[PDB]
C-alpha cells in the first residue's frame, strides 16, 4: 500500500492539472535531493581525488552570493520543517522531502565551495540539482497556490505558502547565479574552445555557439577565427584510439573485425545518442497524447459550463504547460542525441582519414601499385565519407520501428482497429515512393551525364577559343552547343521536372489521403461518433508517422552502401605491409671511405609474395664505400631500380642480410615533385640555412629557371604539378636529395633525363669529388660514360642478377663488352544582392513565379480548409452521438484534400516548365551570346578554369537545385503563414506572442544564414587538401619512405584534417544552435496557442474544434520553421550562382559581328595604325603604314619581344586599333563588320587545335563549302589517305579529342587545308617556336604555296628557314618598322641582326 497519508495519493497527476503534494514532495523533491547526495558526494571525492590544488580563482562577489542563497534556503528548509510538524506531518513525504532536502543542501553547500576553487565548468551536478529544486518548489507552490483558489484553504497554511515561495526564489536565483556569471581567474593561437568551457546548460542549449555567431554575422570568418577542436578530438588521439583497438583486434582474435574495431572506439557515445533519441521519441508521442487530452479537456469543461466537482480551468493551463515542458525537453534532449551522433561521426572520419594515410605510408610496393591511386584516395573520399554519414542514421534502423510500434498504439488506442487503412495506404505508398527514387535518381544521373557532355564542348570551346575567334566559327560551335543543350540536356531536365511534380503529388497527397481513408473506415465501421478529440489527435500521429516510414528504406540504403565501405576499408588495412626488416639500419660512421656504408650479403629480394612468388632479384653481394661513389650500370628495366629500391626497403628480402647505414636520401626514376613553392620542394621539411641553400641551388645549376619563373622558388608547383617540366623538375628533385645532405644517397637515374651539359654541371659540382657532397655516398644508376668517370665502384646487373662488380680500374681490366666500353571580398559583411533575385525573377517569366506563388498559396489554404472542414465534420459529430451524413462530410473532405494535391501538382509543373526551365535557358543563352562574343582579352586576363567553371559547375546548379530550393522555401514559408494565421484567428491575441518571436526568428535566422553559409565554404574550402595532400603522397610514396619522413607526412595529414574538423564542428554545432532556438521557438508558439485557446475557454467561447485545429498545426510549426531556415541558406548559396551567370553574361564585348559595310562578294595597306595587346599595355605596333600588293608572298621578322606575333590578332580586330585603321582592296576594317573580315581573310593558327568529333567539322563545320571542296582540300593538302585510313569515312572521319592522336605538322597542314577551303583575298600565316618534324615541316613550306598560288601571303614565322623564300620583308621593332624586299635584297644592304644568325 502506499505510505503516505493525503487525500491525494502519490498518482503523479492531482485532478487538478499539477502534481500531488505527495508526488513533489515524494519523488520530484525527493529524487533531486537523492540525486544530489549520490552525484555530490561523487563530484566532492572527484574534485578532492583529481587533484591536490588546483589553479583557483577569486573568491569575488559570486562564490560568496551563491552561498549566501544555499544558507538562506537551509534557513527555510528548516523552517519548513519547523512549521509543518504539527499539521500530521506524519505523512511520510513532508518529513522524507525535508531530510533529504536538508542533506542535499548541505552537500551543495559544500560542494559550490569545491567546484569554485576547483573546476573552471560550473558544475553539472549543481545546475541540474538546481535546475530540479527550482522546478520541484514551483510544482508545490503551484501545488498550494491551486489548492488555495479552489477548496479556499492553505494545505501547509499562510506560513507555509510564503516560506516555499521564499524557496522558489532563492532556487531560481542561485541557479541562475550558478549558470550565468563568467568566472574570474586572477591570473596568435587560436582561441580554446569553447564547448571545453560551456556548463551543461550552455552544452544543452548549445549558446556556447552565440559568440562564433555573432562573429560571423559581424564580419568574413577565416581560419584565424575558428575556435580550436575541443580536447578529444585531435586526429592523432583519436587515430591512436581506434589503432589499438583495430591492433587488438588484428592480433588478439582469430577474425580480426574494422567494424567491431570501430564499434569498440567510439560505441559509448552513439549508444547515449541512441537512449537520447529514444527518450526523444517517447516525448515526440506524448505530446499528440497531450493534444487529445486537451481537447477531451475541452470538450468536458465547455459541455459542463453550458446550461458537483465541476472541472477546473487551472487543468487546461497546466496541460498547454505541459506541452511547453514536452516540446522544450524533447528539442533538449533530440539535439544532445544530434550532438553525439555528429561526434561519432567526425570522430570516424578523423580517425580513419588519418589511419588510412598511416596505413599507406606502410603499403607494400606491390600492393601500392596493385591498386589504383584514384581508388585509394577514394577511399577515403568517399568510403570513410560513408562511414561518417552512416553513423547519422545507424540509430534509426531501431528508432525507425521504436518509432513506428508506439505510433501505431497510439493510433490504435485512440482511433480504433480503422487506422490498419492509414498504415497500409503508407505501406504501399513505401514501394512506390522508394521506386521514384530511384527513377529520379536515374534521371539525375543522365542529367549529370548531359551536363558532362556540355562541359567537354564549353571545354574545347574555351580553350581553343582564340582559333575558334580567329576562323569565326563562333555561330557554328554556338549552334553546337545549343543543340547539344536543348535537344539532349533541357529535355531530360523536363522530364526530371515532370517526376519531380508527380513526387511532390505524392509527398502531399499521402499523408492526407491516409487520413482521409482512415476516418471514411472509421466512419463507416466503428460504432463510434468521429469526436475531434479523435480527429485531430489522429492527424498529428499520421503526420509524425510519415517519416520513419519514408525514412527506413533510405536507412537500410545507406546501411547497405557502408557496408560495402567497411569491406573496402577492410581489404585496405589487411592489404600486404613492407617487412620492416628488409634492410637493417643502422646510424651514420664518423670515420672517411674505409667502412661500407651499406652491404648485401649474397641476398635475395623478391619484388612480392602472394600475389606472385615467382619474381625476384637473385642473390647479390654487393658494397658501397663510405665518401665515394658506387654506380650502377645495365639495360633498363632489368633491375636498376628494384637494385636501389632495396636500400630503400620497398623490396622484399628472404635471405642473406642487407644493410644500410644513417639517414639517406633517394631520387626516384621520375622525379617526385610535391604541390607547393619550389623553395618548399627544396627544402622538403629541412630547416632554411642560407649558405647552403643558395650554394646548393646554384650547384643543381636551375637559378636560370628561377630566373625564367616569375617568382622563382616562391613560386608555386601547379596544381598536381603542371607547372614544371621534366628538365627542371629532375634537376629539382637532385637539388632537394643534396641539400638534406643525407649520410648516403641512393640515386635512380638522377641526372638522365636532361641534357649533357646539364649532366656535366652536376657532375663537377655535386657528384665529382671536388664536388660539394664528396663526404656523402652516392649509389647512382645510369650508363652515362662522364658520370662513371667518377664511380669508385661498379656493378653490372642483368635481369636481376649482378653481372660483374668492382672499382673502374677492374672494370678497365676485364676487358668485357660493357667493361671495355665503359672503361575575393572585403570580409564586411555587405547585406543580400537583391538585385540578382530579381535577375532571377526576370529569368523565370515575372508572371510564371507569380503563379507558382498563387497555387502554393492555393495548395496551402485546401489544406487549411481540408483541416477547417475536418473540424466542421468532428464538431458536428460530437455534437450528434454518430456520424449523421458520412457521404456528404468525407466526400467534401476528399474534394478539399484532392484540391490540396492538385494545387501542388500544378505548382510543381509550373515551377519545372515554364520558370526554372525558362530561366535555366534564357539564362545560358545569354551567357554562350556573350563569353564567346567577348573579346580576347577575356579569355587573355581569365583564368579558363574559371569561366569554365561557370559553364559546368555553376549553371548546371541554376539547372537543377535553385528552382527546388526556392520551391521548398516559398512552400515552407506559405505553410508557416497559414499556420500562423490559423492560430490567430483561434485566438486573436496571440499576434502579442507572434510578433516578439518573429523578431527572434528573424534574428537567429540572419545570424544563421551568414555564419553557417560562411564555415560551410570553410569547411569545402579545408576539405580538399585532405585528398589532393593523399594523392600527392600516393604518387611520391617511394621519395617519402625514401628520406624517412613519413613522420612529417603523417603529421602534416594529421594537420590537415584537424583544419577540415576545425571548420565543420563549428558548422554542425551551427545547425544545432540554430535548430534549438528555432525548436524552443516552436515550444513556445505551442505554449501560446495551447494557453491563449484556454484563456478563450475560460472567457467561455471556445469550441474544442478550435482548439484541436489551432494546435495540431502549431506543433508542426516547429519543424516548418527549421526547414525554412535551412531553405533560406541554401537558396542564399544558390542565388550567387545567378550572380555568377550575370556577372559573365553582361561582358563588354568587341565590336559587332555584322554591319552595313559589307563585303559584297585583294590587297592591303597600313595606315599609321597602332594597338595595344592589353588596355594597360603599352603600344605593340605604332605607326604602322606598310602597303602590300595583292600577290606578294610577304613575310615578317622582329626582335623576340616584338609586336610580330601581335600583328595577327591586329589584323584580325582581335585586338582594336588605338589610331590609324587597316585600309583592304577598297574598305578600312575598323567598319567591316567582324564575321565578314575574319572569313573573308583567311589564317593558319599560331598552334593548331583538335576539336572532338569527325574532321568534317575540323575543316568545314558550317558546311558552307561544298564536299567536292572539302575533298579537294584534302587531296591537295594530302590528309586524304590519313583520314581513310583512320576510318573509312574520309573527310567525315572521326577523331579522338584532346589526345596525340595527331602529330603536330598534320594539324597545322589540317588548317592549311581550311585555309585553302575558304576562298579568301588575304592569307597569313603563322608559325611558332615548337617540337615540328622537319619532315611535315618541309612538307608545309611546299604545301603552302601549293594553297594559294596567288593570294597575298602574310607569312608571320619564327624559323628564318621559313622566311627567306619570302618576296618582301618586314622587321618589326618593339612597335617601330623597317620595310624591304627579299632577304637576298635586304641583306645585300647592311649585316643585319637575324643575318647575323643565318
Amino acid at each position: 500500500c502506499k505510505l503516505c497519508r493525503s487525500p491525494e495519493g502519490f498518482g503523479p497527476i492531482s485532478f487538478y492539472g499539477d502534481f500531488t503534494q505527495c508526488f513533489i514532495d515524494g519523488v520530484i523533491l525527493n529524487l533531486s535531493a537523492i540525486f544530489m547526495i549520490t552525484f555530490g558526494i561523487r563530484d566532492l571525492v572527484n574534485l578532492c581525488k583529481k587533484k591536490h590544488s588546483g589553479i583557483k580563482y577569486r573568491r569575488n562577489w559570486i562564490i560568496v552570493s551563491r552561498m549566501a542563497l544555499v544558507l538562506l534556503e537551509i534557513a527555510f528548509v528548516s523552517l519548513a520543517s519547523l512549521n509543518i510538524s504539527k499539521e500530521e506531518a506524519e505523512n511520510f513525504t513532508i518529513v522524507s522531502q525535508y531530510a533529504s532536502t536538508m542533506l542535499s543542501l548541505f552537500v551543495a553547500l559544500a560542494l559550490h565551495w569545491i567546484e569554485y576553487d576547483r573546476s573552471v565548468v560550473a558544475n553539472t551536478v549543481l545546475l541540474f540539482y538546481w535546475l530540479f529544486e527550482t522546478f520541484g518548489n514551483f510544482a508545490k507552490l503551484i501545488n498550494i497556490l491551486i489548492r488555495h483558489t479552489y477548496e479556499g484553504i492553505w494545505y501547509s497554511g499562510q506560513t507555509g505558502f510564503i516560506l516555499t515561495l521564499f524557496q522558489v526564489i532563492t532556487c531560481a536565483s542561485i541557479l541562475l547565479l550558478e549558470a550565468l556569471p563568467k568566472k574570474p581567474l586572477m591570473p596568435t593561437r587560436r582561441k580554446p574552445n569553447p564547448y571545453d568551457s560551456a556548463n551543461i546548460f550552455s552544452r544543452i542549449t548549445f549558446s556556447w555557439m552565440s559568440g562564433l555567431m555573432k562573429t560571423g554575422y559581424e564580419k568574413y570568418l577565416v581560419e584565424a577565427d575558428l575556435y580550436k577542436l575541443p580536447r578529444n578530438f585531435s586526429s592523432e588521439e583519436l587515430s591512436q584510439k581506434l589503432e589499438k583497438n583495430w591492433e587488438n583486434e588484428l592480433k588478439q582474435k582469430s577474425n580480426p573485425s574494422l567494424s567491431w574495431a570501430i564499434c569498440r572506439t567510439f560505441g559509448s557515445k552513439m549508444l547515449l545518442a541512441a537512449f537520447f533519441k529514444a527518450i526523444h521519441d517517447v516525448l515526440a508521442f506524448t505530446q499528440p497524447q497531450l493534444l487529445r487530452i486537451l481537447i477531451k479537456f475541452v470538450t468536458d469543461y465547455n459541455s459542463e459550463r453550458q446550461d458537483p466537482q465541476k472541472l477546473p480551468i487551472v487543468r487546461g493551463f497546466l496541460i498547454a504547460f505541459a506541452m511547453f515542458l514536452v516540446g522544450f525537453t524533447q528539442t533538449s534532449v533530440l539535439h544532445q542525441y544530434f550532438l553525439n551522433v555528429f561526434n561519432t561521426g567526425m570522430y570516424i572520419k578523423s580517425a580513419l582519414t588519418a589511419l588510412i594515410y598511416q596505413k599507406s605510408l606502410v603499403l607494400s610496393n606491390e600492393a601500392s601499385g596493385l591498386s589504383s591511386t584514384g581508388d585509394i584516395v577514394n577511399l577515403m573520399s568517399v568510403d570513410v565519407q560513408k562511414l561518417q554519414d552512416l553513423t547519422q542514421w545507424l540509430n534509426l534502423i531501431w528508432s525507425g520501428p521504436f518509432q513506428i510500434i508506439i505510433c501505431l498504439y497510439s493510433l490504435y488506442k485512440l482511433l480504433g482497429n480503422s487506422m490498419w487503412v492509414g498504415v497500409i495506404i503508407l505501406v504501399i505508398m513505401m514501394p512506390l515512393n522508394s521506386f521514384l527514387m530511384r527513377i529520379q535518381k536515374k534521371l539525375q544521373k543522365s542529367q549529370m551525364k548531359y551536363k558532362d557532355e556540355r562541359t567537354r564542348v564549353i571545354s574545347e570551346i574555351l580553350n581553343n577559343i582564340k582559333s575558334l575567334k580567329l576562323y569565326a566559327w563562333e555561330k557554328p560551335y554556338r549552334e553546337k552547343l545549343e543543340e547539344v543543350r536543348n535537344n539532349k540536356e533541357l529535355k531530360n531536365l523536363t522530364k526530371l521536372g515532370c517526376y519531380m511534380a508527380v513526387t511532390s503529388f505524392q509527398f502531399n497527397i499521402v499523408p492526407f489521403l491516409v487520413s482521409c481513408c482512415t476516418f471514411a473506415v472509421f466512419v463507416y465501421t466503428e460504432d463510434r461518433a468521429l469526436t475531434t478529440d479523435l480527429v485531430f489527435p489522429a492527424l498529428t500521429l499520421f503526420n509524425l508517422l510519415s517519416f520513419p516510414l519514408m525514412i527506413i528504406p533510405m536507412v537500410l540504403n545507406s546501411f547497405i552502401e557502408a557496408s560495402v565501405s567497411i569491406g573496402r576499408l577492410f581489404t585496405f588495412f589487411t592489404n600486404e605491409e613492407l617487412q620492416p626488416d628488409s634492410v637493417q639500419r643502422l646510424p651514420k660512421v664518423k670515420n672517411i671511405g674505409d667502412v661500407a656504408i651499406n652491404i648485401g650479403d649474397d641476398a635475395t629480394f623478391l619484388w612480392q609474395r602472394k600475389p606472385e612468388y615467382k619474381v625476384a632479384l637473385k642473390n647479390i653481394n654487393f658494397q658501397a664505400k663510405k665518401g665515394n661513389l658506387t654506380c650502377i650500370v645495365g639495360k633498363v628495366g632489368s633491375g636498376k631500380t628494384a637494385l636501389l629500391s632495396c636500400m630503400l626497403g620497398d623490396l622484399f628480402r628472404v635471405k642473406g642480410f642487407a644493410t644500410v647505414h644513417g639517414s639517406v636520401a633517394y631520387v626516384s626514376q621520375v622525379p617526385w615533385i610535391m604541390n607547393g613553392t619550389v623553395k618548399e620542394n627544396i627544402l622538403f621539411g629541412h630547416r632554411y640555412d642560407a649558405e647552403f641553400y643558395e650554394k646548393t641551388i646554384k650547384a643543381c645549376a636551375l637559378t636560370i629557371d628561377l630566373a625564367i619563373l616569375m617568382d622563382g622558388d616562391k613560386t608555386l608547383v601547379g596544381e598536381k604539378g603542371i607547372s614544371l617540366s621534366g628538365g627542371q623538375k629532375a634537376r629539382l628533385s637532385l637539388a632537394r636529395a643534396v641539400y638534406a645532405r643525407a649520410d648516403t644517397y641512393l640515386l635512380d637515374d638522377p641526372l638522365a633525363a636532361v641534357d649533357e651539359h646539364v649532366a656535366r654541371h652536376l657532375i663537377e659540382h655535386v657528384l665529382g669529388p671536388n664536388g660539394l657532397l664528396h663526404t656523402k655516398t652516392k649509389v647512382l644508376a645510369t650508363n652515362k660514360v662522364s658520370a662513371l668517370s667518377i664511380a669508385d665502384s661498379i656493378a653490372l646487373l642483368d635481369n636481376g642478377e649482378i653481372t660483374q662488380q668492382g672499382t673502374y680500374d677492374e672494370i678497365t681490366k676485364d676487358a668485357d663488352s660493357p667493361l671495355w666500353k665503359l672503361l575575393r571580398e572585403h570580409r564586411e559583411q555587405g547585406k543580400v544582392k537583391w538585385n540578382i533575385y530579381l535577375e532571377y525573377a526576370k529569368a523565370c517569366n515575372p508572371k510564371s513565379v507569380c503563379v507558382f506563388i498563387l497555387f502554393i498559396v492555393i495548395s496551402m489554404f485546401l489544406s487549411v480548409m481540408g483541416n477547417v472542414w475536418l473540424k466542421h465534420w468532428s464538431e458536428v459529430n460530437s455534437r450528434y452521438g454518430s456520424n449523421p451524413n458520412a457521404a456528404r462530410y468525407l466526400a467534401i473532405y476528399f474534394a478539399l484534400g484532392i484540391g490540396s494535391a492538385l494545387a501542388t501538382l500544378i505548382q510543381t509543373i509550373v515551377l519545372w516548365v515554364f520558370c526554372t526551365i525558362h530561366a535555366s535557358k534564357y539564362l545560358h543563352n545569354l551567357m554562350t551570346n556573350s563569353v564567346l562574343r567577348a573579346p580576347m582579352t577575356f579569355f587573355e586576363t581569365t583564368p579558363i578554369g574559371r569561366i569554365l567553371n561557370r559553364f559546368s559547375n555553376d549553371i548546371y546548379k541554376v539547372d537543377a537545385l535553385l528552382g527546388r530550393t526556392f520551391s521548398q522555401f516559398f512552400v515552407n514559408a506559405v505553410k508557416v503563414t497559414f499556420t500562423i494565421t490559423v492560430i490567430c484567428a483561434t485566438t486573436w491575441q496571440f499576434i502579442f506572442i507572434i510578433i516578439p518571436l518573429s523578431v527572434f526568428y528573424i534574428y537567429y535566422q540572419q545570424y544563421y544564414l551568414r555564419t553557417s553559409r560562411e564555415l560551410r565554404r570553410l569547411d569545402s574550402i579545408t576539405r580538399s587538401p585532405i585528398y589532393s595532400h593523399f594523392q600527392e603522397t600516393l604518387g611520391g610514396l617511394a621519395t617519402v619512405r625514401g628520406y624517412s619522413q613519413q613522420k612529417r607526412f603523417s603529421h602534416i595529414n594529421q594537420c590537415r584534417i584537424d583544419n577540415n574538423m576545425s571548420a565543420f564542428y563549428p558548422s554542425i554545432n551551427a545547425n544545432r544552435w540554430l535548430a534549438y532556438r528555432l525548436e524552443l521557438i516552436g515550444s513556445i508558439i505551442i505554449l501560446g496557442a495551447a494557453t491563449l485557446s484556454v484563456f478563450r475557454l475560460k472567457q467561455g467561447t471556445l469550441t474544442a474544434g478550435m482548439v484541436g485545429l489551432s494546435l495540431s498545426y502549431a506543433l508542426q510549426i516547429t519543424q516548418t520553421l527549421n526547414w525554412i531556415v535551412r531553405m533560406t541558406v541554401e537558396v542564399e548559396t544558390n542565388i550567387v550562382s545567378v550572380e555568377r551567370i550575370k556577372e559573365y553574361a553582361d561582358l563588354k564585348s568587341e565590336a559587332p559581328l555584322i554591319v552595313e559595310g559589307h563585303r559584297p562578294p585583294g590587297d592591303i595597306k597600313f595606315n599609321n595604325y597602332s594597338t595595344r595587346y592589353r588596355p594597360e599595355l603599352d603600344l605593340v605596333l605604332k605607326h604602322i603604314n606598310i602597303h602590300i600588293k595583292p600577290n606578294e608572298k610577304v613575310g615578317i621578322v622582329g626582335r623576340t619581344g616584338a609586336g610580330k606575333s601581335s600583328l595577327t590578332l591586329a589584323l584580325f580586330r582581335m585586338i582594336e586599333a588605338s589610331e590609324g585603321n587597316i585600309v583592304i582592296d577598297n574598305i578600312a576594317i575598323n567598319e567591316i563588320g567582324l564575321y565578314d573580315l575574319r572569313h573573308k581573310l583567311s589564317i593558319i593558327p599560331q598552334d593548331s587545335q583538335v576539336f572532338e568529333g569527325t574532321v568534317r567539322e575540323n575543316i568545314d563545320p558550317i558546311n558552307q563549302y561544298t564536299d567536292e571542296a572539302i575533298w579537294r582540300a584534302l587531296e591537295l593538302s594530302h590528309l586524304k589517305e590519313h583520314v581513310l585510313s583512320m576510318s573509312n569515312d574520309g573527310l567525315d572521319a572521326q577523331l579522338t579529342e584532346g589526345g596525340g592522336n595527331l602529330s603536330v605538322g598534320q594539324r597545322q597542314l589540317l588548317c592549311l587545308a581550311r585555309a585553302m577551303l575558304v576562298p579568301s583575298k588575304i592569307l597569313v600565316l603563322d608559325e611558332a617556336t615548337a617540337a615540328v618534324d622537319v619532315e611535315t615541316d618541309k612538307v608545309v613550306q611546299e604545301t603552302i604555296r601549293t594553297a594559294f598560288k596567288d593570294r597575298t601571303i602574310l607569312t608571320i614565322a619564327h624559323r628564318l628557314n621559313t622566311i627567306m623564300d619570302s618576296d618582301r620583308i618586314i622587321v618589326l621593332d618593339n612597335g617601330k618598322v623597317a620595310e624591304f624586299d627579299s632577304p637576298g635584297q635586304l641583306l645585300s644592304d647592311n649585316k643585319s641582326l637575324f643575318y647575323s644568325l643565318c
